[PDB]
């Protein structure tokens, strides 16, 4: 867990810019990884790159690129009341982040279509103005920790989260009450506002409300959840997902897993090679419906990532030809996937028994 | 910095992979709390990531985390026949207790507060040091979504009841998503207990995550016990000020001083009191006309941190004035203009004090 730091030099903030970057442990620019900004990045940096290690180890997220923003000055994140918008000060930091901080590392990095900003306090309220972008969404998840907010400009983002994105904005919100109530009353006043239309499809929202917690404790539990629903397509296939969401279908399995693969490459913006537990629950529910026509085109699936040097692929074909009642092609489709490595339960012995029963009829 | 290097166990009779976290700006004068992690190949780094924040934002002592990484299937493990540790679960048991914690303690100056980290198996492992009987090993013991034999509850609820020399801070905590073998395990196990009524001496925290997944659950887990545990250490708030503080007619210095006798007893640190805190109580002090606790409170912070700064008997002064002796005052004064300068309490300021008490 390195995280590398060095200067950035912005035209529009004037100075060079303290920030730092983690990549991910085994690192190529064959594939994509997420961004994730932080704009706290002297406190939050840490919890975040720990937490996204963390969530990595257990499958439940792609290796993702953090980039932390040290120590910005107070009146580049603070939103003054006068105006309600960005302006001056806050303007430049707020464009820093869009228009040259983020292009800068989606030049040194192979960097996937899904973008986050995390922040807290003043940053945190700050970091909402980016659903105002006129042009496209510059970061498509967006986790606001403690916000020191301004009521009078919910209905603005009211209107925002209506209206929705091209694709998707995963939005997360967390305050706290202890010692804060100040900054907590006017936060819960913003949110009231901001929820005040209905919200559209394209917008996945999120507001936690942490009462009788301290407001640091409230924001490292704000970053593990906002982490674990925004990647949550990402997880492995459960036993109880399994049981209900795939065993109770009759048809279209095989549609339920490329589904969830396809959904993880529009919000993740990443490619992810299907996992044996997947492929495996697939079959598995694959065969308790007898749906056939599913096996099929799993077979040609899982040929296509991953597994083509494996047994897998033209087992599955073969066992199709003999539910479908060819046994010319499955004993060919057999002998083909012979000559394969074995994968968990496909073995050289069970294709040959398979085989030896083919060649007795 | 998280240092990774081998340790040779007797009892395990193997070389046992480990890693320690030495805080930044380390330094010999000052004792460390020791927290113990099992789990560490996954809990490490959001541990030590934590401490640190809070270390940050004040509400923690900088602490020295040890943790093992990736112990054996067996030696975190209690069996069901049984209920408690033996063999490689044993030998595991007392490996960290009698020989990795020592170990630390004779490489740093470890405080007397000293806790443990566990999940899974090593989460369920990690209640049976609340059973020791010869003096507890860890005062705080976190169990994140552990694996748990719901027989053993009562037993537990026993030594619950029973207490400890000091204090215990327990911290369970659960998820039901995709854990539903488990989730119920660690419900019924959690009840047995809960039943008996918990020792003045323990502090007793279950929170059920409920629609929640278990390793999302895990990381706020954390999040909460360090929390909890440590809290006494935050400084003074607003709220708590004028609540607690600004309320009290007499004794407003006690409540300064208990707070701080409360952080050496749970956390085994001395904490230098921080200028909020002072104030607050001076402030509280002054509201109320309570100058015996003003006259205590000038001997508390020039024997602890501000010794060589003119608030000691500034505030030493002050009292004289309030109580009528404008000798003492004077003579007190005369000696503050001598020592630095802290916040409003100034050289100018003092000599104003001084041409005051001369005029009359």
């Amino acid at each position: 867990a390195q995280v590398i730091s060095e200067t950035f030099s912005s035209g529009r903030l004037n100075r060079k810019q303290k920030i730092g970057i983690y990549k991910p442990e085994k690192y190529t620019d064959r594939q994509a990884y997420p961004l994730i900004v932080v704009l706290n990045a002297e406190t939050l940096m840490e919890p975040v790159v720990s937490m996204v290690r963390y969530y990595e180890q257990f499958g439940e997220m792609p290796k993702c690129i953090v980039v932390g923003v040290y120590e910005p000055k107070q009146e580049d994140v603070t939103v003054v009341e006068e105006v309600g918008r960005p302006i001056n000060e806050s303007a430049r930091f707020f464009e820093f982040v869009s228009a040259e901080l983020v292009p800068y590392i989606q030049g040194k990095y192979p960097i996937a279509d899904l973008k986050g900003v995390i922040a807290s306090e003043e940053a945190g309220f700050l970091a909402n103005y980016y659903m105002l972008a006129e042009k496209k969404p510059t970061f498509n998840m967006i986790v606001s920790l403690n916000p020191v907010a301004l009521p009078r400009m919910g209905e603005e983002f009211s209107h925002a989260l209506a209206a929705g994105v091209p694709n998707r904005l995963f939005y997360y919100m967390a305050t706290a009450d202890v010692e804060n109530k100040v900054v907590y009353d006017k936060a819960i006043q913003f949110e009231r506002a901001m929820r005040s239309a209905p919200v559209h499809e394209s917008v996945e929202y999120h507001f936690v409300d942490f009462k009788g917690s301290s407001v640091n404790a409230a924001k490292l539990q704000g970053i593990a959840q906002a982490l674990d629903m925004c990647f949550d397509i990402y997880k492995p296939i459960g036993g109880k997902e399994f049981k209900t969401q795939m065993e109770t279908l009759e048809t279209g399995i095989y549609e339920y897993l490329e589904n969830k693969y396809n959904t993880i490459y529009k919000q993740l913006g990443v490619k992810k090679v299907p996992i044996l537990n997947d492929v495996m629950a697939t079959y598995t529910a694959i065969n308790s419906s007898q749906d056939w026509e599913s096996l099929k085109k799993l077979a040609k699936y899982v040929e296509s990532n991953g597994y083509l040097k494996t047994a897998m692929p033209n087992f599955f074909l073969a066992e199709y030809y003999e539910k479908i009642g060819d046994d010319k092609k499955a004993l060919k489709t057999y002998q083909k996937a012979y000559t394969e490595p074995n994968i968990d339960f496909i073995t050289g012995d069970l294709i040959n028994e398979r085989i030896t029963h083919l060649q007795a009829t």
